[PDB]
């Protein structure tokens, strides 16, 4: 009793099939990427293109559906180098392995033989998340998650979207204690609630970015989309935003510990209530969890603190250190405040990267204080 | 997963068009969706591909009702006829039973069309065309699009005479040419409006698109913008007949050269020439002039005549800079039901009366008996 599955096998993309239509060579459809600056153009050959062009996932995703966003977005010779492609479904990676392994390698320096470890969200094994609110102003942990057995945003039907919303909101429905909260669909949002969500900052609107759109991640909007936040207002979940599920535990203060406890407990419990229904998270045995963008895999976890370092900033070895610590900085502020997070995403477990954040931050404050007191930090630098 | 009824699935994949304001969203009943949801054209075009642009573009209550659906190929129409027939009827007041006559580009049978410059400040005629056998912009592959370029560019290459010109592909466009084409007002760029982006017409840019223009620079053609072919014949002054001459010969010849190589134009038997957007159908011909009705313009029955003449008007649309005050873009309203030149004749018969009535007012006399009864 899958007539519907057979229809999409052949018809997800409502686009003409150059390959089946009698004669066109794979060369005749090969994109012109001379002027392109994205990982896809860098990693795509006409050999790979010949190999995959007519190869279709059981869901009916095509290679051209996966790489379109990169074809459509050559990007600047000056701007950042975007990924330039997308997974259409859980099968897309395996199905276009030869290509995706070349992007994963470029994006995460993760070789085809490498192996993302199992999930670990035992927050009890986290050592030392508490910071003086003086150096740490706020902190949050975010990640993306996909629902197994369902297409990802780029190629999904209104129906699947609807499915995913039903599944994930029902699952959030069963969360309790400090994790209880209510659901707000976007389709039925009265302005009474919308006013509040705008005030909390929890509201997301229709994507207008080049990627989201060109990938098809803003179709049939606002159908299937929604927000969920707990009653403490420190644990937020978005639905069918960029990915099926986007979770964020966050709060003001230096207590990253508590942020992670909440995040781990939430995500574990939602996976569990999903499992009581015969639904699970989309997980690849090599690459960890999957999302539409090949940069969001492994743990898919971004943990950050907003860190104030008035003395350390101006140290020449500030960045070599930050990089040594396997962290990255976002925003030479006169407030000396930075958004510092785990750079990595694959090759470590979720509470390992969290511990990577904590460890780094401890070292970072130890120098800020030291420099301020006038002492040296040269033997504090990791070697 | 969906171990579902095709019936149950359509229920669960039917869009909510409650807060939408477009033709598609007004003519799409749940039955129609249920009927056409899994029907697919011979080129793999689905029904959701056709209506997606309307779903994704609900359109607010300030902007005017858009079409909100698109043809993906030549099969799309007939394939989802019971849908497309109601849209067509809202857009063109062209009933399912109605028929559009054969093409007629014999500029020699155009009666009149040379107007006083004192009244007609410019004029132009555009249309769009699709190459048969190939999918339309919303669905077409890069090969298809590359193909469309070779065929149409090859044809344009053979226009001898006053229709002689050169192609300028966007892909390998140098900076002197860019600078020139911009200067002439002939260049187009990557579209950023909703219809063309959400509909799939901005894909693979600039691959496959180009510009072509005769050496007199009064016959313009776009390859693969919103459609396979868009052609414009335009000049300043009141020689509409000359504009229609150039247009029709260029068009006829191009088709003829294309026939010479085994391709043609996308032509449906009931609806005439086909393009991506359903509003572009029939002749697909917009004939227009820029008329300066110093006296007619401030007249009560002015819009009433325009109506009875099946003419449309806007402000001096896109000239757009200097003081140009009693000037309007008068065009043929209709697109279906009349041949390519009957419509131009409709333009000429109207503008003639329009002018006639402007002078009759100018002389302080009544125009009451001129206005079609």
């Amino acid at each position: 009793g899958s007539a519907i599955q057979d229809y999409f096998v052949k018809n997800r993309v409502g686009h003409s099939k150059p390959w089946e239509s009698g004669k066109f060579k794979a060369a005749d459809n090969f994109p012109d990427l001379s002027k392109h600056n994205n990982v896809m153009a860098s990693q795509l050959t006409k050999e790979l293109y010949e190999k995959y062009w007519d190869k279709v996932t059981p869901n009916g995703v095509t290679f051209d559906k996966c790489i379109q966003t990169g074809v459509d977005n050559p990007g600047n010779k000056f701007y950042g180098k975007k990924t330039g492609c997308v997974f259409g479904d859980e099968y897309s990676y395996e199905c276009y392995k030869e290509f995706f392994d070349k992007c994963i390698e470029e994006i995460h320096h993760f070789k085809p033989s490498d192996k993302h470890p199992a999930p670990d969200l035992d927050h009890n094994k986290l050592v030392g998340g508490v910071f003086e609110d003086k150096y740490v102003k706020s902190c949050r942990i975010r990640c993306g998650r996909s629902v197994k057995g369902v297409c990802l945003p780029p190629a999904m039907s209104r129906a699947e979207r609807r499915l995913v919303e039903k599944v994930v909101s029902d699952a959030l429905g069963g969360l309790k204690g400090d994790l209880a909260g209510k659901y707000y669909p976007l389709t039925t949002m009265n302005e009474k609630d919308q006013e509040q969500l705008i005030e909390d900052h929890f509201l997301f609107e229709k994507p207008t970015g080049a990627l989201l759109t060109t990938s098809g991640c803003a179709r049939d909007w606002p159908d299937g989309r929604g927000i969920w936040h707990n009653n403490e207002k420190n644990f937020l979940v978005w639905i069918n935003e960029e990915d099926h599920i986007r979770v964020i535990s966050m709060q003001k203060g230096g207590d990253l510990k508590a942020v992670f406890s909440r995040f781990a407990r939430g995500l574990l419990e939602v996976e569990r209530l999903m499992k009581e229904c015969g639904h699970g998270l989309m997980h690849n045995d090599r690459l960890g969890y999957i999302c539409t963008c090949p940069t969001n895999m492994g743990t898919v976890v971004r943990a950050s603190v907003h860190l104030r370092l008035a003395f350390l900033e101006k140290h020449p070895r500030f960045d070599e250190m930050l990089g040594k610590l396997r962290l990255g900085k976002r925003g030479l502020a006169t407030d000396s405040t930075y958004d510092i997070s785990n750079w990595a995403r694959l090759g470590k477990s979720e509470r390992e990267l969290v511990q990577v954040l904590v460890d780094g931050v401890n070292l970072l404050i130890a120098c800020d204080k030291k420099l301020e007191a006038g002492q040296s930090i040269d033997d504090m630098i990791p070697k």
